[PDB]
C-alpha cells in the first residue's frame, strides 16, 4: 500500500497523456506477469467469499460442524466453472486443513479479506486514475480486464471529485468512502433534507451563494448523522443509562408519537360527536355523552390522559432530536460572524436585530461552542481582533482568561470529576441556559409542540378543547400543507382585499345612510320598525353582515325602489355593489388562490427542470454533456456528484493532516480558510482536455 | 356485463351503462382527466371542509345553541344543536350548500348578548367555507386544465 | 411478483413471448451459481430431457 | 400576466447584461463571470 500510495504521488497534477503517467503504464507493463499475479489474488478470495454464501456450496456443506473435506471442496468448487485447475489446488494449500482434510470455510474466506481490503482498494484506485489519464493505452485494458472485479467491489467505496487545483487546472481526485458514511447518507431523512435544501437554493439562491449554502448544508448534514447515531441503538449509574435510553427511545420514535397524537385526537374527537345537551342531570344545562354500549365515557378519560403523556413525550423528543440543530445552527453562524465580520467588535448591530440583541449573552459562557464543533473559535477571534480592538478588551467580551492560554498549552490538568449531583449544581453554565432556552422558546416548531400540549391540558378542563388538535392535519399530512400553502402564498393580498372590501362597503353605507335610510326596515312589523340604517355604525354592520354574504347583494336585503323617487339611484347603488363586492372583489379572492396554485406548481416545475439540465456544483447545461452518450448522467454521477463531495469533506476530517496529500491539504486548507474556489465553475475535467479525450 | 344482467331485473340499471361515455368520447375522458388529475388534493380538501366545519359545531354546541331553532312551531321546538352529531350533519348538509354559509340558515343575531361573537362566526364560516374552500376546490380544477 | 410464482414451473410459460427457450438460457447463466437442480426445478425444466 | 411580467424582467436582468446584451452562459466561462462583468466591466451605474 506504501508503494501505491508512493505511485500515485507521481499522479498529482497530471495531465492526460502525461509523460509521468505513460512511464508508469510501461512499469506496470514491463512487470505484467507480477501485476497479473497480484491481481490474480485479490479476485480468488473476493470470489471464494461470495461462493461459500451461495446456495449450490452449501449444498455440499455436509458434516454438522460447518465443515467440508478437501475432496467435497474440490468437487464445489469446480461446480461454480469460475475457478481452473491450478486455482482450486492453491486455494486447497492455503486452506487450513486439519489432519482430518476439514476445513473451516467461514474463516478461510475471511482470512483475507480484511487484511487484503488497504491495498485492494489503492490498486483499483491505481489503475481508475491511470485509465482516466492515459485512455488511449491498449496495453491498459488488459490489467481493467483482470481487474474487473476488484473494481466492481470498491466502486461503491470509490469516490471521485473534480476540484480547480493550485496550478489553475481542473484536477480530479480519488479517495475511500467509508461503509458508514454511505449508509447513514442514504437514511431516509437525510435524503428528505437533501431535497428540501436542493429546492430552496434552486428557487430562491444566488450563484454567488450556491456554494457557501451547500457547504453549510454539509456541515449541518454531518452534525445531523452524528445525533442519528447517538440515538441508535445495537444508583446514579442505573438511572442515567435508562434515562438516555428513553431519551433515545423517544427521539427515535419522534414522528410515530406525532401521529399518534393525531390519531388519539381523532379518536377523542369521534367520542365526543356523541355528546348531548339535556336540562334534566344524566336552569342550567348539563352536557353529557349519550351512548348505548357504557364503555365510551370511561375511554374518553383514557384517551384524554394518554393524549396528554403523547404530547408531552413529543416535546420531549423534539427538544432530543430537533433542538441540537437549532443550536448548532445559531452557534455557526454567530461564530462566522464574530471572527469573519466582528459583529460585536466593530459594527455593534443597531438594536432592531432581535436575534443580534440576544446572543450577546452567549459570547462570554464558558460553554459557547456548545453543539459548535469549533470549540478554539474565541481563541481565533481573539488573534485576528486583538491587535485593533484590544487584547484584554477582547478576552472581556468573550469571557477569555489571557493568564489561562499559556498553561493549557503548556501542560493538561487532570481534575477529579466527582459524579454527585450537589457538583453538578454549579456546574451548570445559568447564562448560556437562559441563552440556549431563549433559542428555544422563538422557534415555531417548539412552538407548536408547546401550543398542542397546553391544548391537551385544557382538554382537561373542557373535553371540547381537544377539537383544536384535529388542526395538525395541517402539517400531519403534506398533502394538505401544500394545499394550505396555496392559500398563505397570497395570504398579504388576501388579507387586503378584505380591507379593501371593509373601505367599499364604508363608502356604500356612507351613501346610504345619507341618501336611501327608507328602505332599510327589516321589520314585518307595522307600528315598531326595525330601521337597520338610522345609525352609521348598526348601517356599516348590516351591509358587511348580510350584504356581502348574499347572493345578489345589498338589493336582495333591503326593501324594494319600485315607484319612487330614487328608484333609478337606488338601482345603480344595488348594481354596482353586485359588481363591485359580490361580483369582482370575490373573484380577486379567488383569483389569488388559483394563481398560488399556478405559482405554487411551476416552482417544482422550475427546480426539476434545473438539475435535469444544469450541473449542481460546474453548472454547465446537459446539452454540451451529450456530446457523448449519456454524457450528463455520468457527470453527475462520477464526475461532480454532489453527495461526493459531502464525503470528501467527511473523508478530510477523519484523515490525519499528516496523512493529507497535496491535493487533499489544497482543499482542507481552503475550508479553513471559508475560500470555495476549488469548486469547479463552469469548468470541468472533460472541458478542459477536449483535444486530447476526443 | 354484470349491470346487463341486473337490467333483467330492474331495467333502471341500465342507466349506469350512460357513465360509459366517460372512454366512449375521447373528449369526455380529457375533461374528466381534469377532475383525477388533483383527485387527491380534491379528497384532502373535502377533508379539510369537514375538520373546519366540526369546529364550527364545537364553538355552536358550546355557545350559540339557542339560535338554532328551526321549528316555526311555538310549542315544540326542533333544535338542531342539542347534539353534537344532529349538529354536525346540520352544518355538513345546510350549512356548507347555504350561499351565505350557516347565518343564512340560523336565526337572527340581533339584540343579544352574543351578536358580535355571532356575526364573527358567521362571517367566518363565510369566508374560510364557502369562499376560499369553495375556490380551493375551483381552484385544482382550473389549474389542472393548465 | 408473488403471483407470477405460480408460472415459473408451467410447461408453457412463454406462450405470448417470442423467445421459447428463456428458462434454457437462465439455467445456463445461474445453475453454476444456484444449483443446476434447484434451477430446474424451480423452472420445471426435466435435465435428462 | 402581471406576474410573468416581473418574473420575465427579472430572469432577463439575471440572464443577460443590461449594455452588452450578452448572455450570462458566456460570462460563466470564468468563474462568477457574470457576476463581475455586471459590477465591474458593464456596470450600468458606472456609466451614470
Ligand atoms: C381558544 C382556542 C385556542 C386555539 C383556537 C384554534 C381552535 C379552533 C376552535 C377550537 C374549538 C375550541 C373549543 C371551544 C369549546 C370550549 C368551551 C369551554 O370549555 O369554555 C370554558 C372557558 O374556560 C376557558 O376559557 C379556559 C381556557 C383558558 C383561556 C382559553 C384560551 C386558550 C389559550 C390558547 C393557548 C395558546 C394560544 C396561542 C396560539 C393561538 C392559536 C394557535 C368553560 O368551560 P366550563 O367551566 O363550563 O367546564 C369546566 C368544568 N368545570 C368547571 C366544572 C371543571
Ligand atoms: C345627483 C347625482 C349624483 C350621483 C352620481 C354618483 C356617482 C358616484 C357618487 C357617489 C356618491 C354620491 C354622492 C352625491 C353628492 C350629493 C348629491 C346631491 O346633490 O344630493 C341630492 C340627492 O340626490 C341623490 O339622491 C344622489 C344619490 C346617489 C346614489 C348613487 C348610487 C351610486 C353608489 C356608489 C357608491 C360609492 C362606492 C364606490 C366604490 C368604488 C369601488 C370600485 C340632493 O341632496 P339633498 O338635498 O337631499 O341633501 C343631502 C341629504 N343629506 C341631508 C343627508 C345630506
Ligand atoms: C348500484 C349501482 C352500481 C354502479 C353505480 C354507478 C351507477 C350510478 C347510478 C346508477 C342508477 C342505478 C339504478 C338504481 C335503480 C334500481 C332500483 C332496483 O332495481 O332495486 C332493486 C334492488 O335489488 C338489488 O339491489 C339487486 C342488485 C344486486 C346488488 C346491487 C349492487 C350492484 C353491484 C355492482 C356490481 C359491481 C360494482 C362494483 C363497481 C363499483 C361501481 C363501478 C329492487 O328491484 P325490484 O325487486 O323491485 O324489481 C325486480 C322485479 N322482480 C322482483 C319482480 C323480479
Ligand atoms: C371570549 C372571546 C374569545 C373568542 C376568540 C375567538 C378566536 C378563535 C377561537 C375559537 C374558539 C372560541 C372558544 C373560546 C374559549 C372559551 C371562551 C370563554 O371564555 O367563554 C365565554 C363565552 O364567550 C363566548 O361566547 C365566546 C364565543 C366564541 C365565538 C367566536 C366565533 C369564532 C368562530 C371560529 C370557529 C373556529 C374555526 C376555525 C377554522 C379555521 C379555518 C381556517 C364564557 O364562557 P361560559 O361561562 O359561558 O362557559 C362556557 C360554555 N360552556 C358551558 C358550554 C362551556
Ligand atoms: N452535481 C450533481 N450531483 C447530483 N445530481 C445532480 C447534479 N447535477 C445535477 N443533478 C441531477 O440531480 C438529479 C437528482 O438526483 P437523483 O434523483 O438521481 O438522486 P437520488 O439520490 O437517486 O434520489 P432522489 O430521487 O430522491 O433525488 C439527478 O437526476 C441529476 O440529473
Ligand atoms: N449592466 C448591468 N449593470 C448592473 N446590473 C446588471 C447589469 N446587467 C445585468 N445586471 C443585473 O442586474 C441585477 C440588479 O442589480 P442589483 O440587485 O445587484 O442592484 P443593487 O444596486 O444592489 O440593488 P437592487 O437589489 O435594488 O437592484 C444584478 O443582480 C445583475 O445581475
Ligand atoms: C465537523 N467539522 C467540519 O464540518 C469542518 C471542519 N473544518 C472545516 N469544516 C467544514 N472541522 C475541523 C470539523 O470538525
Ligand atoms: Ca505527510
Ligand atoms: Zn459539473
Ligand atoms: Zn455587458
Amino acid at each position: 500500500k506504501d508503494m501505491v500510495v508512493m505511485l500515485l504521488s507521481l499522479l498529482e497534477g497530471n495531465v492526460v497523456n502525461g509523460m509521468i503517467a505513460r512511464q508508469m503504464v510501461d512499469m506496470l507493463v514491463e512487470s505484467s506477469s507480477n501485476v497479473e499475479m497480484i491481481l490474480k489474488f485479490f479476485d480468488m478470495f473476493l470470489k471464494l467469499k461470495d461462493i461459500v454464501g451461495s446456495e449450490a456450496f452449501q449444498d455440499y456443506v455436509t458434516d454438522p460442524r460447518g465443515l467440508i473435506s478437501k475432496k467435497d471442496f474440490q468437487k464445489a468448487m469446480d461446480s461454480q466453472k469460475q475457478f481452473t485447475g491450478p486455482e482450486i489446488q492453491f486455494l486447497l494449500s492455503c486452506s487450513e486443513a486439519d489432519e482430518n482434510e476439514m476445513i473451516n470455510f467461514e474463516e478461510f474466506a475471511n482470512r483475507f479479506q480484511e487484511p487484503a481490503r488497504d491495498i485492494g482498494f489503492n490498486v483499483a484506485v491505481l489503475l481508475t486514475n491511470l485509465s482516466e489519464h492515459v485512455p488511449h493505452d491498449p496495453r491498459l485494458r488488459n490489467f481493467l480486464e483482470l481487474a474487473e472485479s476488484i473494481l466492481e467491489y470498491f466502486r461503491p467505496y470509490l469516490g471521485r471529485i473534480e476540484i480547480m487545483g493550485a496550478s489553475r487546472r481542473i484536477e480530479r481526485i480519488y479517495f475511500e468512502i467509508s461503509e458508514t458514511n454511505r449508509a447513514q447518507w442514504e437514511m431516509p431523512q437525510v435524503k428528505e433534507s437533501k431535497r428540501q435544501f436542493i429546492f430552496d437554493v434552486v428557487n430562491e439562491g444566488g450563484e454567488a451563494e450556491k456554494m457557501e449554502l451547500f457547504v453549510s448544508f454539509c456541515e449541518d448534514t454531518i452534525f445531523e448523522m452524528q445525533i442519528a447515531a447517538q440515538i441508535s441503538e445495537p444508583f446514579w449509574g442505573e438511572l442515567e443509562v435508562q434515562r438516555v435510553k428513553f431519551l433515545n427511545y423517544l427521539s427515535r420514535n419522534f414522528y410515530t408519537l406525532r401521529f399518534l397524537a393525531l390519531f388519539l385526537a381523532f379518536a377523542i374527537n369521534f367520542i365526543l360527536l356523541f355528546y348531548k345537551v339535556s336540562d334534566s342531570p344524566p336552569n342550567m344545562v348539563y352536557y353529557f355523552l349519550e351512548e348505548s354500549t357504557g364503555y365510551m365515557e370511561p375511554a374518553l378519560w383514557c384517551l384524554s390522559l394518554l393524549h396528554t403523556l403523547v404530547a408531552f413525550l413529543c416535546i420531549i423528543g423534539y427538544n432530543c432530536l430537533k433542538v441540537p440543530l437549532v443550536i448548532f445552527k445559531r452557534e455557526k453562524e454567530l461564530a462566522r460572524k464574530l471572527e469573519f465580520d466582528g459583529l460585536y467588535i466593530t459594527e455593534q448591530p443597531g438594536d432592531d436585530d432581535v436575534k443580534g440583541q440576544w446572543d450577546r449573552l452567549v459570547l462570554n459562557t464558558p460553554s459557547f461552542p456548545s453543539n459548535y464543533w469549533d470549540k478554539f473559535v474565541k481563541r481565533k477571534v481573539l488573534d485576528k481582533h486583538g491587535d485593533i480592538f484590544g487584547r484584554e478588551r477582547i478576552a472581556e467580551l468573550l469571557g477569555m482568561d489571557l493568564a489561562s492560554l499559556e498553561i493549557t498549552a503548556h501542560n493538561e490538568r487532570k481534575p477529579d470529576p466527582p459524579p454527585g449531583l450537589l457538583t453538578w449544581l454549579m456546574s451548570i453554565d445559568v447564562k448560556y441556559q437562559i441563552w440556549k432556552f431563549g433559542v428555544i422558546f422563538t422557534d415555531n416548531s417548539f412552538l407548536y409542540l408547546g401550543w398542542y400540549m397546553v391544548m391537551s391540558l385544557l382538554g382537561h378542563y373542557n373535553n371540547f378543547f381537544f377539537a383544536a388538535h384535529l388542526l395538525d392535519i395541517a402539517m400531519g399530512v403534506k398533502t394538505l400543507r401544500t394545499i394550505l400553502s396555496s392559500v398563505t402564498h397570497n395570504g398579504k393580498q388576501l388579507v387586503m382585499t378584505v380591507g379593501l372590501l371593509a373601505v367599499v362597503v364604508y363608502l356604500y353605507t356612507v351613501v346610504a345612510f345619507n341618501f336611501f335610510r327608507k328602505f332599510y326596515n327589516k321589520s314585518e312589523d307595522e307600528d315598531e320598525p326595525d330601521m337597520k340604517c338610522d345609525d352609521m355604525m348598526t348601517c356599516y354592520l348590516f351591509h358587511m353582515y348580510v350584504g356581502v354574504r348574499a347572493g345578489g347583494g345589498i338589493g336582495d336585503e333591503i326593501e324594494d325602489p319600485a315607484g319612487d323617487e330614487y328608484e333609478l339611484y337606488r338601482v345603480v347603488f344595488d348594481i354596482t355593489f353586485f359588481f363591485f363586492v359580490i361580483v369582482i372583489l370575490l373573484a380577486i379572492i379567488q383569483g389569488l388562490i388559483i394563481d398560488a396554485f399556478g405559482e405554487l406548481r411551476d416552482q417544482q416545475e422550475q427546480v426539476k427542470e434545473d438539475m435535469e439540465t444544469k450541473c449542481f456544483i460546474c453548472g454547465i447545461g446537459s446539452d454540451y454533456f451529450d456530446t457523448t452518450p449519456h454524457g450528463f448522467e455520468t457527470h453527475t454521477l462520477e464526475e461532480h456528484n454532489l453527495a461526493n463531495y459531502m464525503f470528501f469533506l467527511m473523508y478530510l476530517i477523519n484523515k490525519d493532516e499528516t496523512e493529507h496529500t497535496g491535493q487533499e491539504s489544497y482543499v482542507w486548507k481552503m475550508y479553513q480558510e471559508r475560500c470555495w474556489d476549488f469548486f469547479p465553475a463552469g469548468d470541468c475535467f472533460r472541458k478542459q482536455y477536449e483535444d486530447q479525450l476526443s
